[PDB]
């Protein structure tokens, strides 16, 4: 192209300000370039790629939601690592935090904690006594609650100083001043361990498979079913129209299948195998397996309708797919 | 009601012809009555319930697709077990088979084989030499190919007689007459064993779970996601609009969940657990678990947007669901 080589050139030189870079890197992902592609062409590491996209998204919130014009001048050319740490905030509480981080000329580590403070503090419908919702009070409320847990050292003083540096309101300053008179512990309980599961390396994950419908069915109905694209990293499946789905185990032949599809039918569509009576069967076919052979079953276009047969001799026919799985319903 | 007690009464008396019964039993399933309900009220066993629904569906094809008026007179009051065995045929080849089964006054076992013959024979684009597509020739072609495999007994004669009884065309009669002169084997290979899988009793099946979207998200987006109804016997899921899906393992807490929903997010929405860096996490919440407690995490309406927090004290809030699963993407 022409705009796909000029954007990459700007990044290769680090021409503009970092905000520009973040938008250029947005524009390349938008148009197909993965992190690894961009690092090949430009110098940009993929860590720094992510930092500046998100960083610019934050800077955008700093613009839309009304931070100081002095703030924007500073963060337009510097402080991508800092704005990146405000990512989990909201647009409105980003502009507030950004004004605060400019004011106190804050490095990225300290801004990570400022952001933690601002979120912890916005989980109050009724606010703590003496503290307002200005992020200075919020990071001062954090300095308050932390200093009380310590009972021993000059760390109390260091944290009391912090709270006084940051606090916005007079009421919060005095709430903090009280800790120079009042020496008691209030310790806090640690947060509960969240319910983590690990996908086991040693066994296989399930696969979601589309479902055309119950036989009797028409050849057009099967061919109208799109191929499914699993969206990494969690193998999601998004789809727009009407559809039915089934989640099946990760059998080897099913993970293998390039394009599988499910058809509900009965066991008497196939040769009777033992003595048991005709019941419901779930049939999986791979549409991308259409070469004949004499040991397997296939879905065929039987003049406008779907049918499962087998073949002793190469058929003068179109084969729509190959049957890879037959399964009866789970027991009682 | 009033029409839900009069239909059941007609079945309780066996008032009309069996075709009527099949439609009445259709009408009760249409309006909520399961097989077991109907057997409680009427005498009708649920085997005979199924036979007469399907049977009447076949009889319907006998009408639409133009069988003899004499046939319909016979099958209107008799022969439900016979028409049931023609179920896997098509509308057009049902009327043909029905004319044939009337003509030869055939019991249900023999009609099961007539139907097998008619389907095997319609898998020919080019037909066998001497045989037409009239079902008489088809069941005669079956008698032909079977008699050749035997080389020994009067079973050849019995089968030759059958073929001559049924055959429609003169050309097929002579194809069969030849087997009184010509005594050779042509044996046929048995059909391949189809690829059967059994759902293992001893381990758990996967569960398909809806996906709202990637945080940041709005409280309305989660509440607009319907509950999912798994359609037995294969736990299908059908849905009309736009939706995203994920198939997760059958963990105990997930099968338990009455109404689970998936939210994509990052690990730094929760307390940092070990040293590892913030990555993507998949979050499962049960919307039907909204009672507070101090050992777990919940999704809350944070003034119009979704948020995961925990609680030391009962919150003056609405809880939208409880977090039951956190999982990172599968390893490399």
């Amino acid at each position: 192209n022409e705009l796909a080589q000029e954007l990459l050139r700007k990044l290769r030189q680090k021409q503009g300000n970092w905000v520009e870079w973040g938008q250029a890197i947005a524009s390349l992902q938008k148009s197909g370039y993965n992190p690894q592609d961009i690092f090949e062409a430009t110098g940009f590491e993929p860590v720094q790629q992510n930092q500046v996209i998100v960083g610019s998204q934050v800077y955008n919130s700093l613009e839309k939601s009304g931070a100081s014009a002095a703030t924007l001048a500073h963060y337009a050319t510097r402080g991508s690592d800092v704005l990146y740490e405000l990512r989990l905030l909201t647009h409105e509480e980003r502009a507030a935090a950004g004004d605060l981080t400019f004011t106190h000329k804050v490095d990225a580590d300290e801004a990570r904690e400022i952001a933690k403070a601002i979120k912890d503090f916005s989980r109050f419908r009724i606010l703590p006594e003496g503290f307002s919702n200005h992020p200075g009070d919020a990071v001062a409320y954090q300095a308050w609650k932390l200093a009380r847990q310590y009972s021993d050292l000059q760390e109390r003083s260091r944290l009391i100083a912090r709270g006084l540096r940051f606090a916005h309101s007079e009421t919060a300053r005095k709430q903090i001043e009280q800790l120079l008179v009042d020496f008691t512990v209030v310790s806090q309980r640690p947060a509960p361990i969240p319910p983590f599961f690990r996908f086991d390396t040693e066994d296989e994950l399930p696969r979601i498979v589309p479902v055309v419908g119950q036989l009797p069915l028409k050849a057009e109905e099967l061919k109208a079913v799109p191929l499914v694209e699993e969206i990494e990293p969690f193998r999601l499946v998004k789809f727009s129209g009407e559809q039915a789905w089934v989640a099946l185990p990760g059998w080897q032949v099913l993970l293998a299948a390039e394009d599988p599809v499910t058809i509900l039918a009965t066991s008497d569509r196939f040769p009777k195998q033992n003595q048991t009576e005709p019941g419901p069967v779930l049939v999986v076919v791979d549409r991308s397996q259409r070469e004949w052979n004499d040991f397997s079953y296939f879905v065929v276009d039987h003049d406008g309708e779907l049918d499962f047969q087998w073949f002793e001799t190469k058929p003068e026919f179109p084969i729509l797919g190959k049957v890879i799985i037959l399964v009866r319903p789970r027991r009682i």
